[PDB]
């Protein structure tokens, strides 16, 4: 049984507080940290004291764990291996749809730490425990890393509207080789950004990529193309994009602004914006595009889904919510889910969201948040869900690479009992 | 005894491979990762790299990893040394390498085993690593939590720009606790980053290798004014001090005996000493690291004689007891920057700290510019009773993981620990 549940405040990769939860059983201490992003999302609880951390404190969510959730869960005396019963009891304590009573960050912290307690009691690592929960088959599939190497949009100075530009090393024979290839391409890109845009262009962003003053999407894609050629991996490494188009969708006119100080004549309809995506995908090896249209522009998604053979990933459209996923399935809006566990609040609901996506032959890309920690839970999640896709930043900044290092340890531990997803990442759950 | 010693390759916070070692005993697995520096000194321990320019640009550590798995691992297991006797372990590791600079088997191969065995030794004792280190170092109780020297504005070889000086740090020593000092630094950092964007564009908000903001500024007076304004906006003026790591070995043209403040009109060491004295009388600068070159011993002594603030040796002393002895005898500095991977073992790192304490030096346990999720130096700083740690800005988790670990140590110890505060230069005898 659980002997102690204790939470505390730690700092994330941006320097903001977040929740860390300890769960102690006979097998030892089991610790998890909650991420944080920068929507119909799960309501995370912030203190709001503008004299402490700029109002970003989480003392209230920590207190809810220590004073309310903890003692109630210990008295309930649920088997730590039964994640469904644990998370059901956590949502019963909260009692709200968006987890606004106790806080999504407080609930998830207990949920993930109890999951590691359940894994430790079974004598298996977390990814094996999650595979039992999700019912994924063996051998384990190691995910292809979608490594963000260049950033635009609201996180850059140029007119580039797209947010994230990633490299996809899917042709590598192993996850270990896919990491070295991505690492080498990233070094060639950082040196290119320095030589082409100045020494300051090498300073990284929140996720570890560069963000120089770039004006067009092809200018960013050309720079990535040049970095892949220098490393000698042309044709073996693909490209992914996270447009984050909710940042520049003017809902009043149903038009998209590619310079969100702009002109009113170049504002793209979703038919015009899709033509630019189709043109880029016919020129560059773009195999995955995330959030190409706004979070509530369902008609645009379905229009784009009908003609596209590449992966169409929902993030702000789906917010890891099975209700939004069911609607996206019924309207044929996307074919992949970006899984952010803190967008829904519990591991069980996160697994259910992945299962609902698999039922429509979707891909699942387990993702990080822009504010990450040294916690590596999502590395075991991507392996346990047999997702074949993980998105956890550049090969830079350790809140990003600690996830990749963990998969290296999982890769070495499993050996023959694990296969790399490869080019079959969109269907890895049935690989 | 030891049942398994295994090493693998992992990536550091810059994307370069480094060495991670596992040591398994009856108490379980014990793991440590070796850091890696960018502004390395010439006298540091030899870091073994593969040199295969087709793999990681020649920065692989497959040979250092192999040296642990095929040479060091089997040799230490057969010797059957008590995991608590760190001295005999580190003495045995140096016997296998047999070289002074740890060239042979690789200092990154030796350090990984040394730090992992240390965590295994602590677990057999049933105590945390900082307690086991306090036993090895002979430091008294209660435990002293370190003042976090947070490099909030990066420069030099740590960030792209025109700023010559490497590190500009804030020193929250007036705070009543480590936890409050960490909140103060996080609040000042948020005021600084917003101020850097407003004053120098959104590009100035991007960070360097150690998490600090990198505005494209020229002089150190600009950086100090920016930090000063951020401290005032946060409301902690007079409670937070300022420290600098010049890393002047990076721009010391040794031929003309001059320092290039634009190495990306050079000064002598007298002219550079006048600049330091003018900045220290203008800003609350309480500690300056590497103000002169790693072998410019005359300049260090010339500057030490007239300065009451902390003068920290880094590339001058490279955590080497032989270099520390010279600096003591020549009166070159009054503080040591302790980097474990500069010397190669934990015992030699501890001995370097004790030799500094004998001359009433301060000791600042430091990270490297390329760090990992490893948090060993947090327990090292608390175990050595150093009262001051340098582990980066409150940004990028390879920096904060050490800070988060000290928060857990703070909560674990309660009243059995005290924050070093303003006594960080003399915290060992606090
Ligand atoms: O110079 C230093 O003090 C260290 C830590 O800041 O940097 P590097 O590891 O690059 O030597
Ligand atoms: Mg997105
Ligand atoms: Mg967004
Ligand atoms: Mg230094």
């Amino acid at each position: 049984p659980i002997s102690k549940i204790h939470a505390r405040s730690v700092y994330d990769s941006r320097g903001n507080p977040t929740v860390e939860v300890d769960v102690v059983t006979e097998t030892g201490l089991h610790r998890a940290i909650v991420p944080s992003g920068a929507q119909h999302e799960a309501h995370e609880l912030r203190d709001g004291d503008k004299t402490q951390w700029g109002g970003k404190g989480v003392l209230k969510a920590v207190k809810n764990v220590n004073e309310t959730i903890g003692p109630a869960l210990i008295k309930e005396n649920i088997d730590v291996k039964d994640q469904s019963k644990v998370d059901e009891f956590l949502n019963k304590l909260d009692g709200t749809a968006n987890k606004s009573n106790l806080g999504a960050n407080a609930i998830l912290g207990v949920s993930l730490a109890v999951a590691k307690a359940g894994a430790a009691e079974k004598g298996v690592p977390l990814y094996a425990h999650i595979s039992d929960l999700a019912g994924t088959k063996k051998p384990y599939v190691l995910p292809v890393p979608f490594q963000n190497v260049l950033n635009g949009g609201s996180h850059a100075g140029g007119r580039l509207a797209f947010q994230e530009f990633m490299i996809v090393p899917d042709s590598a024979p192993s996850f270990s080789e896919a990491l070295r290839q991505g690492a080498e391409v990233y070094q060639k890109l950082k040196a290119l950004a320095k030589k082409k845009y100045g020494q300051s262009a090498g300073n990284v962003g929140d996720e570890g990529g560069v963000a120089p003053d770039i004006q067009t999407a092809e200018e960013a894609l050309d720079l990535i193309t040049e970095a892949i050629e220098q490393a000698g991996y042309t044709g073996k490494i693909k490209i992914a994009m996270d447009v984050a188009s909710s940042e520049f969708y003017k809902a009043d006119v149903k038009k998209y602004d590619l310079d969100f100080e702009s002109d009113p004549s170049k504002w793209l309809t979703y038919e015009q914006l899709a033509d630019l995506y189709k043109s880029l995908a016919a020129k560059y090896p773009i195999v995955s595009i995330e959030d190409p249209f706004a979070e509530d522009d369902w008609e645009a998604w379905s229009y784009f889904y009908k003609t596209s053979d590449f992966q169409i990933v929902g993030d702000d459209l789906t917010v890891t919510n099975p209700g939004r996923i069911k609607k996206a399935i019924e309207l044929k809006s996307c074919n992949a889910l970006l899984l952010k566990v803190n967008q829904i609040g519990t591991l069980t609901e996160s697994i259910q969201a992945a299962k609902d996506s698999y039922a429509d032959n979707w891909g699942v890309m387990v993702s990080h948040r822009s504010g990450e920690t040294e916690d590596v839970t999502i590395a075991d999640i991507a392996v346990g869900l047999r997702s074949g896709q993980i998105k956890t930043g550049a090969p830079c900044r350790s809140e990003r690479l600690a996830k990749l290092n963990q998969i290296l340890r999982i890769e070495e531990e499993l050996g023959e009992n694990a296969v790399y997803a490869g080019s079959k990442f969109r269907t890895a759950v049935n690989l």
